[PDB]
């Protein structure tokens, strides 16, 4: 990132600091919880509102030292009123901004916010878990900010878990007892304590609703395939990912030696001398490598993230993820619950920033082979019949004689977005007590309201609604600004806002007391629809037949011989 937005960034945490401590009153409020009782305070907002924040609830046992790389314990109690009247600290991370590593081990909190923490009748619970390919994110209020859904009558629950090789470290040898999946159980324990306190806070533990966006979004289906999570929760939104996404999990086992050797390991490949070496390093040498474990062979076969999500070795308490995501779906207690799912209009744009430092990328697209589904491509990506796929997925997108970086980044929004959606809804039908899913498309373009991942993808003047577009008018961050009230921003944040909360309440998106909506028949799909209709948001709300369909039916294409794989 440019030495412009360095300065720039730094001014705005400035002035996020200042308008942080402007904004704060001197109301505090203790509340219980089952591990005792936390002081809260009331905060503004910039468009007059008010609501109570506790932050810095922890939901585990800091995850240091003996705890690093396992799954996370349980809280120690307290007597008295512990302060939450401050955010604590990241997950240890590469901060996208500078490139230094930021963050702490200790950073299993929660924070709960609401406008009114003794409502008269007991209000729709809403869990966000935030983004960032498991190796980055928070629920700091710069970058996720209540102040737009507390204008509603919710609870708002924002929650950490460990990011990259702390969260999803993964040894083979069972003595060993890193699993895998630390991260993904952070989260679980999360939703325990979300279910056996929000009632402290006014919030139903009978309606609740889990979202997210993009690896926020796969947590989320991760969280409704378990059988850890069973009934913990009772609606759920995926926004751009769910966890068959082909970037949502990887087999990561063999990669702990390769982080290990750069890091300054000698010795020998086995597990526990790797173990070893990695409980004592400096967390900040294991994340600031992170970027440098995937093998060439890898990145060429589109592994994105080192350490993520994995199917565990072996079955332990507190496993989450015992068989490939396609498989759980078959059991999954979640098919069986409201369902909301939904992507941007053009998903792929996200990828300006990669393109712009590899143009050598888009001569991918010759054969498009490197996108081929994994499991159906050879590992040189040289046989005939990948050749022949490559060749499905270039009819798709290739409009002309050569690639070209739109094509590229067209067909990024299906390999990584709408391809994983079609499977996972088809796989999902088969499956499934008959609980409606509906859709949206977030086809909203403004520049006028900005996010902090504008200036990661690089963004900035850049026609289109991208990936993480969307979460401008969910959240307030620190580069955001009061809009008049009759902007189409205004209007696009009190609509999103309103669906999501209309949602979370009834299991329904549909309200006509949301404005642009008085014509809106959303129907769920149907098994036997050959075609999707979402909700397509712009400065309209209009029904529509899914316009990726097309390219969404040539990809399952690929599949004609190996049906059993789709």
């Amino acid at each position: 990132v440019s030495l412009m937005e360095k300065l720039k960034w730094k001014i705005k945490c400035i002035e996020n600091k200042f308008l942080n401590y402007r904004l704060t009153t001197n109301e505090t409020v203790v509340a219980e919880t089952e591990y005792g009782k936390v002081k809260g305070v009331k905060r503004l907002t910039v468009y007059d509102d008010s609501y109570y924040s506790f932050e810095g609830i922890p939901y585990a046992q800091p995850p240091v030292g003996e705890l690093r790389f396992k799954a996370p314990q349980r809280p120690t109690p307290w007597d008295g009123v512990r302060d939450c009247c401050n955010h604590k600290d990241k997950s240890v991370q590469v901060d996208f901004i500078t490139g230094k590593v930021c963050g702490s081990e200790d950073c299993l909190y929660l924070s709960v916010y609401t406008n009114n923490l003794n409502p008269e009748t007991k209000r729709p619970v809403l869990v966000y878990i935030h983004g960032g390919g498991f190796i980055i994110g928070e629920n700091h209020r710069d970058m996720y900010g209540p102040d737009y859904f507390i204008k509603k009558d919710v609870v708002l629950i924002n929650i950490q878990y460990r990011l990259g090789a702390l969260g999803f470290l993964s040894l083979n040898s069972e003595d060993l007892n890193v699993p895998g999946n630390a991260g993904l159980k952070d989260q679980v324990m999360a939703l325990r304590w979300i279910k056996n306190n929000c009632a402290n806070f006014g919030g139903n533990p009978d309606n609740i609703t889990v979202f997210g966006e993009s690896a926020g979004a796969a947590s989320t289906h991760y969280m409704m395939l378990t059988e850890q999570t069973r009934g913990l929760f009772h609606r759920g939104i995926l926004m751009s990912g769910n966890a068959i996404c082909p970037w949502a999990n990887t087999q990561c086992q063999h990669r702990a030696f390769t982080l290990a050797k750069l890091a300054g390991y000698k010795g020998e490949d086995n597990d526990k001398d790797v173990l070893e070496f990695l409980m004592k390093a400096k967390p900040q040498d294991l994340i600031k490598l992170e970027e440098k474990v995937l093998t060439l062979e890898e990145r060429t076969n589109k592994v994105m993230f080192p350490f993520g999500p994995t199917v565990e070795p072996y079955q332990t308490a507190d496993c989450v993820l015992p068989k490939h995501p396609r498989e759980m779906v078959k059991t999954a207690w979640g098919n069986s619950i409201p369902t909301m799912m939904g992507n941007t209009s053009y998903e792929g744009l996200f990828f300006t920033s990669i393109l712009k430092q590899m143009p050598l990328l888009v001569k991918e697209l010759e054969t498009c082979v490197n996108f081929v589904p994994s499991e159906l491509a050879d590992a040189e990506r040289t046989a005939p019949e990948t050749l022949e796929m490559g060749a499905k997925i270039k009819k798709a997108h290739v409009t002309g004689e050569t690639p070209t970086a739109d094509n590229f980044m067209d067909l990024c929004s299906h390999f990584y977005f709408w391809f994983p959606m079609h499977r996972l809804l088809q796989l999902r039908f088969n499956h499934t007590s008959g609980t409606p899913v509906y859709l949206y498309r977030f086809d909203f373009d403004s520049e006028d309201l900005i996010n902090p991942y504008r200036i990661m993808r690089s963004g900035r003047g850049v026609k289109g609604v991208s990936h993480t577009d969307e979460l401008t008018y969910f959240f307030w961050n620190q580069l955001a600004k009061r809009m008049p009230k009759e902007s189409r921003e205004y209007k696009t944040i009190e609509r999103m806002t309103g669906i999501w909360t209309q949602f979370a309440t009834t299991g329904n998106p549909y309200s006509n007391e949301i404005e642009g909506m008085e014509n809106v028949s959303w129907d769920p799909i149907e098994k036997s629809d050959e075609v999707y209709k979402c909700l397509n948001i712009s400065d309209e709300l209009k029904m529509i037949d899914v316009p990726e369909m097309g390219k969404i039916k040539q990809w399952e294409s690929m599949f004609e011989k190996h049906r059993d794989l789709f």
